[PDB]
């Protein structure tokens, strides 16, 4: 019942993880994704030092109850620090739940709404042709639906293009131009329809470089091509960034993986700016909280379009898959697969096939951490990349 | 020119303070606070493992860019955390700049407005009596003005009443009842007024428990007595929170020391739903983003009001008084004095006298740190407390 002990595990089986785990005093254990890529150890001492004390003795079943103590009683709220620690308690749980109801997950959230997960690969290539090679060997693999990235002529390196972003141990440099892009994008959805058709989901990722008239430009000059969604067009600290894009598009729109609370999309929502939803389990507060998030969006025919990288680990992903399962307003599941050593360390039961993903019946979210295993594999430093533009300017990444 | 080397101070000379200090080629150093009262080791990490390697062979000059390269290079945006150890590594670098430039820190701003920066000192008590008696006792020591918290009949434990908040390795579990303050509050304030007449500004702390028609009826309720703020009246993630208060009361509101960027109050300052904003420079990104934050306050005669707790270190209070110098839209200082202990890890030159603080005249924000004496003082593990309705309810404290 009370819980017993509660620790990280930080491991690198081809990239950092940092996972929390909380055992109980009946020996029932549950483990949640606390996992911030680039700033890995500012989660493991928000957890270690301060949260993980304060676990000692509660009552695991307390979900709410700890949630809103972590939450309120951090008195500094949300953030992306602060955020990722409390998913990574809510996460483990609800696994504990989970686990004492005898239930998968997806049972205990109320049960499924779907006989299997949608996903989304990442095509990428430096020309739009090796882009077009990619989307068919994906499409090969089972895939209704693909992310499109490709090189733009005259700029060294563009997002999605080589891939590990955090491939460093400090950040990379990477220069941008807003115009070069601008010219080149269309181009590659017109030769994805070009050769593959009307059927295939096409979604693109724009990754914040553009201001909302230039992505309201982009919006319309990809309207003929049907894209899935064109997601991270501009930076949306200041929600309001939305509007103009909204106002002059009809390609629909996703935003928010670099969200952590609802209070970051309550208005994107609210005035129907977005039509997706990116904010994912580990960073926007765990179960109980993109729960809420979920629920807002479906008021406003918004779906959920979890960021599902391979900077969230599979425990994040397991979790993942059982909302997914059960949420009704599910839009797509991301997935970028893990190296066999992250595998190895996180045994799991979702399973891919045919490019879905389908919910594990065991008991809890379905994801174990092997501790002995993770133990081999010491965290190794690695930033995320900065982008500036051709002059020197400090842009967004 | 150059950054050659940068590193944190952890130590507890009666609290916990975190401080960077930034060293260049020329040897000339700098230091800013980056304390986070309750998560301290979670900013002290971010700094250590991410921010600090990073800093290394910067132009030290270049105060903007590293800014930017450190709000959006960190990819996740804004955050208690985040914002604390930027504006951690941005007030180093303006003490640099001040010191290179030969210059007190208030002279790079744009030089003084004021000839002293007027402050306001807590004055508590158990009983109404109590409180009055600290209200005669700091007009006694030059205080213009003075905030009055009391305790509430029938309640144990109130905000503000024994005082400092993080007095408990773990957190302390305090019981609330709004009702009952609601009823009793303006009794204070009326004895105030009784005793020490209208000239005397007032001040007080509603530390984020009420509703909106609940603070509403209490700024209804005061107006008579002509506080100088009502504070923190309701938590503001939602930032539409304040409306209802804004719309029923004409007592003036103050809010934002849980603040970290300028878009948590955008909306508050542009629908003019506040008087003064209070987010300080070591959890609001430093001097480079509160000068765009005031700024934007004044257009809608919105003034500064810092917090001034003593979890802020004398770095932070320092460079707080060189701003509230500079600002032409100061409105007050807050003042809770730091120990003995603590004032001598920190030497600094700004002067406190008849109720008002006078800036330094050295270079740089005129405060430095005794690392040797620092290494006297080791950490120690202290949290905030949480606070809980009569039913249990995790409510705010
Ligand atoms: O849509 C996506 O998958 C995201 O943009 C990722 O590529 C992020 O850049 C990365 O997860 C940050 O850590
Ligand atoms: O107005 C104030 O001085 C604040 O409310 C403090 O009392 C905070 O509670 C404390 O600084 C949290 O760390
Ligand atoms: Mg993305
Ligand atoms: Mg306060």
């Amino acid at each position: 019942l009370k819980i017993r002990d509660a620790y990280t595990i930080v491991t690198c089986p081809g990239r950092n993880f940092v996972t929390l785990k909380i055992v109980t005093e009946s020996g029932t254990h549950g483990i949640g994704d606390a996992t911030l890529n680039g700033r890995e150890m500012a989660v493991a001492a928000y957890l270690d030092e301060h949260v993980v004390p304060a676990l000692i003795g509660r009552d695991a079943g307390r979900i709410e109850d700890t949630w809103q103590y972590l939450y309120r009683g951090a008195y500094w709220r949300r953030g992306p620090v602060t955020m990722t620690a409390i998913a990574a308690v809510d996460m483990a749980l609800w696994d504990i739940k989970a686990k004492a109801a005898g239930m998968p997950l997806y049972q205990l959230l109320g049960g499924k709404s779907r006989e299997r997960v949608m996903t989304y690969a990442h095509c990428t290539g430096q020309t739009i042709e090796d882009c077009l090679g990619e989307v068919a060997r994906h499409v090969e693999l089972g895939y209704r639906a693909v992310r499109v990235q490709s090189g733009v002529p005259g700029i060294e390196t563009t997002y999605g293009v080589a891939y590990e972003p955090a491939d460093s141990s400090l950040p990379a440099e990477h220069v941008w131009s807003t115009e070069k892009y601008l010219n080149h994008a269309p181009k590659l959805f017109a030769a994805v329809r070009e050769r593959f058709g009307d059927d295939l989901h096409v979604l693109h990722d724009v990754h914040h470089r553009l201001t909302p008239i230039e992505a309201a430009r982009l919006g319309k000059a990809v309207e003929p091509y049907h894209l899935f969604w064109l997601e991270d067009c501009v930076p949306a600290e200041n929600q309001e960034s939305l509007r103009l894009i909204r106002e002059h598009t009809t390609t629909p729109l996703a935003i928010g993986e670099v969200f952590n609370s609802i209070h970051d999309c309550r208005e994107l929502i609210q005035n129907q700016w977005i039509d997706y939803i990116r904010m994912p389990l580990t960073h926007g507060g765990g179960i109980t909280a993109m729960r809420r998030v979920a629920d807002l969006a479906s008021l406003y025919h918004v779906r959920t379009g979890f960021h599902g990288p391979t900077d969230l680990s599979p425990v994040c992903l397991g979790a993942a898959i059982h909302f997914d399962t059960w949420v009704p307003n599910f839009g797509i599941q991301e997935h970028m697969p893990h190296t066999d050593e992250t595998d190895a360390v996180f045994p799991h039961d979702y399973r891919f096939e045919d490019g879905h993903f389908l919910a594990g019946e065991s008991p809890g979210h379905g994801v174990d951490i092997d501790e002995e295993l993770a133990a081999k594999y010491p965290y190794e430093r690695a930033s995320l990349p900065v982008n500036r533009l051709e002059d020197g300017t400090l842009w967004h990444w």
